[PDB]
């Protein structure tokens, strides 16, 4: 009657419900499950909403995303090795779907699965704790249909609540004095807000180039990207500036440690995330920065202080949906008694191993290729259908390639399904041109 | 070895600290007290951030207040009985100060208090359970200096984490699609961002009139306000008009119940707040709307289920800081035994005769006076220096007659001390020509 709790139905919860229900398609008898989900329906960051700050319960809006987002790597290396693209779509399409698209097929493996119904929609976790005394773990939630706060005992808890939702804000001299906005990456809505303005973007990585590119497409006047340690380093549309970092702001302008300085009408911070669980005590929360390798967890999964909780997809993340698929699979056996777990100290010294290798990552191509072998390490131990990870490793090798020949172009490319062998076609608009980011729009041909 | 807890320290809070140090000033022996504020620094709304949304530590932000915010009502109905504007400032000031010279106001009660050492700044309250077999409450927090999760245990618990953070936020359809900034009043930070813009504010209560006022003095081309039930009804600037309701939105235009219709740059709601406790389980947790009596509250201050919790300040407010004041005193005779609390029935009955009379209420004038009949009943029943609740009607009164002869203009007047019978001065400026918000601007003279 041994029974589990679901934190969060973004790919990873969805993932964790799609394995338990297939271990129970091919006859496994399987835990009672429960999944709670703060927001109405699932899909996690991909789940597009208007909202900004705060959701209309009152719980931190969960979604980063925004009006116009595509994929942002191949979605060849991110394809589902038990639910393929040609299996949802029914045909092939280009490499760089928009965020739609991508929603429509995550949901699709898990509406094929039936595991909705598991699930708890428009339920905030308050507080989990574990009970020494019955060995167990009280969920506490706040239901906002109901508008009740209950609590549930469970045996096992798997955590899914993502990394990318609660925003890091460093403060920069005079913010409290700027006359434009100041907003997170997390705040950013329709880039249409930023046509005919200049806009300071704040940080080098994902972020910083995809809001820009979104800014630029939709026609901002001018940007201005700033770095703390190294230039983002690509070839940028002649009304974008790399500059050294900002070191302060009046009512209308920016400083840099350039020396040089200009107005600008809106700030952007594009400085990442801070991992933050508001329900966990310090018995159970992971403390980390955002790395290919956090440390506690076995596998990269099981909480090594209470082995019966687990994390999904809290590295950083070159491949994502077909590892949380590994990780999901991994705790799922682990659970069901499939995989037993070694001692702590075993767990410590082999978690330990992982963290001197990823000590030694310099390259972006050693970098993914550590999460590759990380990946090809799980799936080897769980009937997750294994794939070609090698062949992935070189369709991230050309997506980076592409993207330093010419950073507004590299959504144009195409490469093979590792799955199905398959070449992708071109899609019938270029990037640039592509101004309507709709499904309908993406899966016709105008 | 009694102890007390007391979320948050805005007015509320710093009210409740105040009431226990004057106790003890006068010789009684007072309990231990210990208040836990998520911010920085105290004065809760008063204290300005330009962040919005999440917090550098992921809390929900919990400032509304905005650049060239001032006082909405008269300063002589919000002035301390024990802590009067002349002793502050050392001289007479206009009536309708802005929110950087009120703040040093709140502060400088409770920095000659010498109360600041109670307080255990950058620390979240999480989670308060009351434990049945020990009558104690535990109180689990977050210190973000430190970030570690700890719990410690009390007596007795006095929240004040205000109704005024959590926004309301109503979705409209086409929300998703618009192409301007969406916001609610909460997040409204500098009105020169909307400087050359058509806004539109969503809501007809005070923040709707005062947000609409900002962005019309820093120079918004155009402001609609459309209202649900009745309009606002003031004479507004000739760039400014009231509709009916809004119904839709597409990526440029808003639609009303009008049948008109038009081009829009942002929509900002001003719907309001929820009250919001995401640390209290059901048998603590105040479910309540905005009114003048909720229900539950014995003399609106004492949390009828466990009256050893206690609520300062959930009422909506007419009167505040000298509300607050009477509630915290009340509270502090209530936990010290000064004032032993009858039966539950007796509680609910007196709760009851007030939510009857709070019914009857119709008019502006009837629900001030409402709030003045409790407020006289708090104060003659500690040591809270008792003072002319008739003439801070009529004051109020005053005040709602300025605003109805002119809304842009009702911050220009005057009225009398309460608390010294003193006139206070014009202001050295108009106040739509007074552009600079700053303490040091408004205390000088130009
Ligand atoms: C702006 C942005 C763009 C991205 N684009 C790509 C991309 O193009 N390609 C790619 O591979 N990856 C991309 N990512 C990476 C992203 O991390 C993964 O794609 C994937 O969404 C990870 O999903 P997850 O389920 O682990 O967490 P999430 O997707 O964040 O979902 C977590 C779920 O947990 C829920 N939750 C959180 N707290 C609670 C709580 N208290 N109670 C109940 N439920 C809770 C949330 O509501 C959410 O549904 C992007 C990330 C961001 C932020
Ligand atoms: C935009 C705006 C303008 C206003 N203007 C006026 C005005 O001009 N005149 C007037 O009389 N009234 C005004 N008010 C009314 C306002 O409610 C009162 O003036 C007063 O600030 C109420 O104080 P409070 O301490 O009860 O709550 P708050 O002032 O909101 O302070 C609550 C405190 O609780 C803390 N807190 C909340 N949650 C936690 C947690 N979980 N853990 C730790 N700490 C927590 C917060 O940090 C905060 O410091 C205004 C309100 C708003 C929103
Ligand atoms: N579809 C898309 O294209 C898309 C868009 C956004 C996000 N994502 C996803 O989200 C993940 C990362 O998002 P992210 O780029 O927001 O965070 P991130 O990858 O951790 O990058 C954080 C960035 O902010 C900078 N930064 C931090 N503090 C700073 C400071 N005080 N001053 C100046 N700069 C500062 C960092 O500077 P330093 O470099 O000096 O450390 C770094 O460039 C990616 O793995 C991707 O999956 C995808
Ligand atoms: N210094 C200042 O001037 C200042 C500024 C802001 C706030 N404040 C403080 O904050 C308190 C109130 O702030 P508030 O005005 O934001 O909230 P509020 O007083 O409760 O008013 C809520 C408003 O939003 C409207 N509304 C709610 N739902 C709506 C919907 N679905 N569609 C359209 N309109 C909708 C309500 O409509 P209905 O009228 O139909 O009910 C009402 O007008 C005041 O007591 C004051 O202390 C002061």
């Amino acid at each position: 009657a041994t029974r589990i709790a679901i934190l969060g139905a973004g790919p990873s919860g969805m993932a964790q419900l799609r394995a338990f229900q297939s271990a129970q398609e091919k006859g496994a008898e399987i835990p009672e499950l429960v999944c709670f989900e703060k927001q109405a329906d699932w899909g996690g960051q991909w789940n597009y909403t208007w909202r900004t700050g705060l959701d209309e319960n009152g719980e931190p809006v969960h979604s980063s995303m925004y009006r116009y987002l595509w994929s942002s790597g191949p979605k060849e290396c991110l394809e589902f090795a038990d639910y393929t693209f040609d299996e949802h779509f029914g045909k092939p399409i280009a490499s760089y779907p928009p965020r739609e698209v991508l929603w429509d097929y995550i949901k699709g493996r898990v509406e094929k699965a039936g595991v909705r119904k598991y699930i708890r929609f428009n339920t905030a976790v308050r507080h989990v704790e574990f009970n020494e005394d019955s060995q167990t773990f009280t969920v506490t939630v706040q239901d906002h249909t109901t508008d009740t706060i209950y609590s549930a005992a469970f045996d096992y808890v798997v955590c899914c609540t993502g990394h990318f939702s609660t925003p890091y804000v460093p403060e920069f001299e005079g913010f409290e004095k700027f006359g434009g906005r100041i907003l997170h990456a997390h705040d950013f809505r329709d880039a249409l807000e930023f046509k005919d303005k200049t806009v300071l973007l704040v940080g080098s990585s994902y972020s910083a180039e995809d809001i820009g590119s979104q800014c630029y497409k939709y026609g901002a006047k001018k940007l201005i990207s700033c770095y703390r340690t190294a230039p983002m380093g690509y070839k940028w549309p002649e009304n974008w500036d790399e500059r050294p970092n900002l070191v302060r702001v009046d009512t209308e302008n920016a400083y840099f440690a350039d020396g040089s300085s200009e107005k600008v009408d809106a700030i952007i911070l594009c400085t990442g995330y801070i991992h933050h669980f508001p329900f966990l005590n310090d018995d159970l929360r992971l403390v980390t920065n955002n790395r290919l390798w956090p440390l506690n967890l076995y596998k990269g999964v099981v909480w090594e202080d209470n082995p019966k909780f687990f994390y999904i997809g809290m590295q950083d993340q070159w491949y994502s949906f077909n590892m949380f698929d590994a990780q999901a699979w991994y705790a799922r056996d682990v659970i069901m008694g499939r995989l037993p777990l070694p001692s702590k100290e075993e767990m410590k010294a082999d978690s330990m191993a992982w963290r001197e290798k990823e000590l030694t990552l310099v390259t972006a191509e050693e970098m993914y290729t550590y999460q590759g072998d990380y990946i090809q390490n799980l799936i080897d131990m769980t009937d997750y259908p294994s794939f070609d990870i090698p062949a992935t490793n070189k369709t991230f090798l050309e997506w980076k390639h592409h993207k330093k020949e010419n950073i507004m172009t590299f959504r144009d490319h195409s490469y093979r399904s590792l799955m199905t062998g398959t070449m992708a076609p071109k899609h019938h608009t270029p990037w640039i041109d592509a101004l309507d980011d709709s499904l309908e729009a993406y899966l016709s041909d105008k």
